[PDB]
């Protein structure tokens, strides 16, 4: 799963525009979506359709919780990705 970070950590930085996540949450988020039972793989963040479910999924754990950690980089991995397909 370093590929799957290398296009985000490289991609981010042109989509985000120095607002890009973290190399220590991107692992800690990818991994996160997998138990949470989301995502298959971290390669599954190219899949623009499941982010719905996701988005909103990760957004109401935050309030339960009370944490922010994840979702906060989920809120950026995704402003990315979203504008990768795009063009």
């Amino acid at each position: 799963s370093e590929a799957v970070i290398k296009v985000i950590s490289s991609a981010c930085k042109t989509y985000c525009g120095k607002t890009s996540p973290s190399k220590k949450e991107i692992g800690a988020m990818l991994s996160l979506l997998q138990k949470e039972g989301l995502l298959m793989s971290p390669s599954d963040l190219y899949s623009p359709g499941s982010w719905d479910p996701i988005t909103a999924a990760l957004s109401q754990r935050a309030m339960i919780l009370g944490k922010s950690g994840e979702l906060k980089t989920w809120g950026l991995v995704l402003g990315a990705l979203k504008a990768a397909r795009e063009e």
